[PDB]
């Protein structure tokens, strides 16, 4: 800890979360491939666009909230740039939807607590990086998004897709001070 340490990584972790959310099948799926290191990682892509509706509904554990009012999180995803994509269809989402998933830690299970809420839309660009590699990723997408709703606790990512072509790159999660000393 020269400076600050993250919360947790996607790839520190490497093995599983405990992930238990997917569709019935082809939508999103596991898959290893090469990244900026030698050895592989475990990732996820789901690419389909056929037809507009979808609502793949996945699941992110592995995460805790901070005393700040929220938290700093970094997701790395990488999509297939439709705008690159010589007549693809005209039918693929170029937007995501993001969620989170609060509670206590024993309590009662209400239907207004346990009612998810969307955070913000995520997209491409914004914040591209171009990389040499030759897995497949030629645009990674970083986007940086904060949460800390129930002040009690509660942690939870969620993604959701709707005919649309991107995959999970990389998570990690950071804790900021917001308000410095101030005497």
């Amino acid at each position: 800890g020269s400076n600050e340490v993250t919360l947790l990584d996607s790839r520190s972790v490497q093995g599983e979360l405990g992930w238990i959310a997917s569709p019935l099948e082809g939508g999103w799926e596991e898959v290893s491939i090469m990244d900026e290191k030698n050895t592989p990682i475990r990732t996820y892509q789901v690419c389909n666009v056929m037809e507009p509706s979808q609502n793949n509904w996945l699941r992110t554990d592995w995460i805790t909230r901070e005393g700040a009012q929220r938290v700093y999180i970094e997701i790395k995803f990488t999509l297939r740039d439709c705008n690159s994509l010589p007549g693809v269809m005209g039918t693929c989402k170029e937007t995501f939807n993001l969620y989170y998933y609060e509670s206590d830690n024993d309590k009662e299970r209400f239907i207004r607590e346990n009612q998810f809420v969307k955070i913000d839309t995520i997209a491409a660009d914004e914040s591209f990086t171009q990389v040499d590699i030759g897995d497949r990723i030629m645009k990674l997408n970083t986007e940086i998004r904060d949460v800390g709703p129930l002040s009690k606790k509660g942690f939870y990512l969620a993604f959701q897709d709707v005919g649309a072509c991107i995959a999970l790159v990389s998570v990690r999660v950071f804790y900021k001070k917001a308000p410095l000393t101030v005497r």
